[PDB]
């Protein structure tokens, strides 16, 4: 029945993009603002940004909930997934992507090309954009702006360790530890998956507290761990009719958690077969890899590791949830897990 | 005499080094931002950076000029020559450009390639956490944080209008108007090159007025017109050991000042010259376009412009300097028109 809440938000895109899309002289950079914003905000399943929006009704009290309160919150949830936007844009050309949400990378687009360099950096600006235009009057505009920065900053500082830890045709398997693949995760999805759109709603709803916002980080940074481990697993064992993507983590070298997980269960003859297979374009060798995974039960760890993860971060729920509704995380640990 | 200001600006630049290369685990990553500052923000004449200092000390009293306020303006200068930086990195990408500031684009260095995309997000950045560290507590914090943002979106707008009115291998010489032509370089040059450094030191100085900001932007965005037209003009007239880069205008098929200009005086013979020789990648081709503009006289025609433009622009500093110091914008016309 979350399906009319979603439903709700999605019917609200129409409005950002007109008041977005709104100087006769730059009207064909509009148009192109309006068909990267249609491409690559759409298509999706709005999580990040619904979660704005949901923690907002159920931190502000319902008397506060007036029509442009809730179009406010509508609006940065919106911002979530710009943000987002702006980072898969990017991302799919660094990680030579083919596709994302069912359809071709907006970079793979015939007549798009590096360009998409320039409408990522658009997507970006449309955040400040649209904080400007709802939120310069509320007392949490500039704790928004910092928040939606320091995001940026760190998923960025994230990216920058997940390209070093994968270089192009460099056997990087030593690189491949534990504590690199945390120190990587923490950084590049956990931030602004998270964090991000409940410390929004938390800011929006006067919680402003270092405490506050330091107790939710620790529920919803692992919450984020466990969501890029889960990305990394179906990168190459998810159905891409159901992820939308398809899977490079093997032919791009990257520190994913199932190479990780490989190299801590590999015997001497197995990491030789790993060594001269990853980090190569050729479908033989991404083929012999996946083998390899399958052989060393693999799913059946990831199996595990998803159900002693949904365990920890329900008890961190209970140890950090106070004094913030526990509802809050637990709407989000049920579409996590599910 | 002018060396010696320049001399303190590019001192104060391993110390802006030092401030955002200062936890283990991101170390790696830490490492990567410092070689990018390294190449990226250091080569160049640090004009637009050195302009925020100047202004500061023409518009603020000198008792109110202590060594923290000094050490403020330092950094917003240093933030604009990030910005720009971003800016290039990524516009370098996008145009195919072999050089930079006499030695190789950064994205074209072996090793880095398209991981630069992630690398100019970085550099950007770097500005709003060095308006943190530095201005936080400051009364012009949010103005200078806006004025950023918005120099950025109106810069990618240009860019983007840059991008459309030169699609690769199409033939756009309709579109290559003088109208089209004014309105790319107003969004995607004028305001962060000249409006940028001064308003930033106007809002340091507590002169946030929107008359007065209007009335700075009447003579800077006419300054900012002039010097991408002379951008246009050098990136094929201009020695590449004096600029440091290596035109590109003709193979890209862009909206240049001067394929603009070719399009005024060509008769249908030099039209139909142009049409198929321009765009397109082969040095013959580029050649032939050369030699239709010598024989136009395009370089006598650009020659006279800056005259016209510099007499212009000095009209302009008469109608709306007051109530700022002559000076401020003096210096600027000095340097640009040289
Ligand atoms: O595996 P990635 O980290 O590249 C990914 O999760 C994207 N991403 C980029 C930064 N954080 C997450 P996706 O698999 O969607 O391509
Ligand atoms: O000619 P462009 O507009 O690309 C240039 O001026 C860069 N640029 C990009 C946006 N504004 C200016 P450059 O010749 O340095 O490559
Ligand atoms: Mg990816
Ligand atoms: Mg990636
Ligand atoms: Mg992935
Ligand atoms: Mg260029
Ligand atoms: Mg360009
Ligand atoms: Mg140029």
């Amino acid at each position: 029945v979350y399906a009319q809440e979603k439903q709700d938000f999605v019917q609200h895109f129409s409005q950002i993009v007109r008041v977005l899309t709104e100087h006769p002289e730059i009207g064909d950079a509009i148009a192109r603002l309006k068909e990267v914003l249609e491409y690559n905000a759409i298509g999706g399943k709005y999580n990040r940004g619904l979660t704005v929006v949901v923690a907002f009704r159920e931190l502000v009290e319902p008397r506060k909930q007036d029509a442009d309160s809730l179009q406010r919150a509508w609006t940065v949830g919106w911002c979530v997934e710009l943000l987002q936007a702006f980072f898969l844009v990017a991302d799919d050309i660094m990680d030579s992507s083919l596709t994302r949400r069912g359809q071709i990378c907006w970079y793979q687009k015939p007549g798009v090309g590096l360009d998409a360099i320039n409408d990522a950096n658009l997507l970006e600006a449309c955040i400040y954009r649209l904080l400007k235009l709802y939120c310069r009057e509320q007392p949490y505009y500039l704790n928004l702006i910092e928040l939606f920065l320091q995001s940026s900053y760190q998923t960025e500082i994230g990216q920058t360790l997940d390209l070093l830890t994968a270089p192009q045709g460099n056997v990087d398997l030593v690189r491949f530890t534990e504590k690199r693949y945390k120190s990587i995760v923490k950084y590049k999805a956990a931030f602004y998956s998270f964090y991000l759109p409940i410390a929004a709603a938390m800011y929006m709803a006067g919680i402003d507290g270092e405490k506050e916002h330091a107790n939710a980080k620790k529920i919803l940074l692992e919450m984020g761990e466990f969501f890029q481990i889960q990305d990394d697993y179906l990168d190459l064992f998810g159905d891409p009719s159901v992820t939308g993507k398809i899977g490079t983590d093997i032919q791009d070298n990257k520190c994913s958690w199932l190479v990780v997980q490989c190299l801590q269960r590999a015997t001497p003859e197995q990491y030789q077969i790993l060594k001269e297979n990853y980090g190569q374009k050729e479908a033989e060798k991404v083929a012999r890899v996946k083998a390899l995974y399958e052989e060393l039960d693999l799913p059946a760890v990831f199996l595990q590791y998803e159900e002693d993860s949904y365990s920890h971060i329900m008890a961190l729920i209970e140890q950090y949830a106070a004094p913030l509704p526990p509802a809050v995380f637990l709407g989000l640990a049920r579409k996590i897990y599910k």
